[PDB]
């Protein structure tokens, strides 16, 4: 679990939206794994616009943030789950790093400030999708 909240919007893994997430929906993209709501409350999270490869995520399943190098968002085939049949997600950012399914929603930021949030993983894996190219999110 994990979301971010900036401005009038909270930006969550669009498998773990709630029904309130889905009655206040602004945006969804299951390509992405990423679904926005809107708040009631102000939000202070500072999303980065670069093109860092570098950051630090946290991992709730060692309660504990780790360094990484990731790779530029793209699209990547994805297993299936309750969630999704096999796909390519796009958007997608792989790092060598510890993940199991309930540390989607960890936090990756960079110096700039939230960079995505975990999604993927795999076998010593784990991805992140990306919201960077997401200039809306400010405005
Ligand atoms: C086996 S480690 C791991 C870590 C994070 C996530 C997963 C698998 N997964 C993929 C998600 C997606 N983005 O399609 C949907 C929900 C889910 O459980 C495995
Ligand atoms: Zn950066």
């Amino acid at each position: 679990s994990g979301a971010i909240y900036v401005g009038n919007y909270r930006v969550v893994n669009r498998h773990l939206a709630t029904h309130n997430d889905w009655a206040n929906l602004v945006w969804e993209d299951s390509s992405r794994d990423l679904l926005v709501s809107s708040t009631t409350a102000q939000g202070c999270d500072t999303i980065a616009r670069c093109d860092c490869q570098t950051g630090v995520y946290y991992c709730s399943s060692r309660r504990k943030h780790y360094p990484v190098s990731f790779s530029k968002p793209s699209l990547i085939f994805v297993e299936a789950s309750e969630y999704y049949p096999a796909r390519y997600q796009s958007h997608l950012m792989l790092a060598v790093g510890h993940s199991e399914p309930g540390d989607c929603g960890g936090i990756l930021r960079c110096q700039h400030g939230v960079v995505g949030i975990v999604s993927t993983g795999g076998n010593g894996l784990v991805g992140f999708a990306d919201v960077r190219d997401l200039l809306w999110l400010d405005e």
